[PDB]
């Protein structure tokens, strides 16, 4: 009887997509990965938008989120490249660009981009940076901007609380 | 490189439901599964819910369809006793009652659920059936109702044609 996934859980099934922010140039392209089952995200900052920057984005999500049973993503190149289709069958990975889904596309994903560079805005703008963000300072803020997504830790609707 | 689904297509993911329509009385509830990959939908009825019922109905959407991956239902009882959970183990099937989706549940499947009743209550009327279907008739009205909404063969949204 052994199937997924986690017993009546949710599959593993992630989302990722290329997002791009100037507030972090050079190296602006912001791959994120959201958990479906989880809603937890990753991200990683990138100087191009290559099949290598997918690859290298998803072996850090690996890391962090563990290994999915599918990705889902766009058609584009970097996706369904030679190289790209061939690291994920080296991890055994199922790829999809399809619509499994149970609205248009990838939501998730889009939604979790939005609510990403909002909340890079804002901590960047609160440490007085109107403009981009000086090098040396990007990786903290990614992670703090990372950190408040996914340990939301919040009473978002909750209620009274110490 | 073996992983799925059929190329870079939707993976082979579907969601059953259980919806009860007295025009069909006797056996007035409809066990429904729409295969998340190509909207096609697989309708049976039951007399009783129960978890044979369940099984009965899904034995007959693998002759149609093809196994899939994985099913995704509520967490009814007819789908989670040890009785179905063995079922689908026997058949290598995964379950999840989960949220691994892109909006809240199994939206697919509800949507399934009004439309094929409402198909339903056009058909009977259209032959003179305002109140329960005659039970000789119940079985073909139900294949053509599913007949409908599956080679909905349209221009539902298309331009003139003959």
């Amino acid at each position: 009887p052994l199937r997924e996934p986690r017993g009546l859980g949710p599959l593993q099934i992630w989302q990722t997509d290329f997002t791009l922010e100037p507030r972090m140039a050079p190296r602006s392209w912001l791959a994120v990965t959201v958990d479906t089952a989880s809603s937890a995200i990753v991200v990683t900052q990138h100087g191009r938008v290559t099949s290598v920057a997918a690859q290298h984005h998803w072996a850090t999500a690996i890391a962090v989120l563990g290994r999915p049973k599918a990705i889902k993503t766009d058609n584009g190149s970097c996706f369904t490249s030679k190289s790209t289709r061939e690291w994920l069958a080296r991890w055994g990975i199922a790829h999809t660009t399809g619509i499994p889904g149970n609205s248009q596309g990838q939501a998730m994903v889009e939604r979790a981009n939005r609510l990403l560079k909002d909340k890079i805005r804002v901590l960047a703008e609160g440490d007085g940076f109107m403009k981009r963000i000086p090098t040396s300072k990007q990786g903290e803020l990614l992670a703090k901007a990372m950190y408040a997504l996914n340990h939301f830790e919040r009473g978002e609707n909750t209620k009274t609380n110490l």
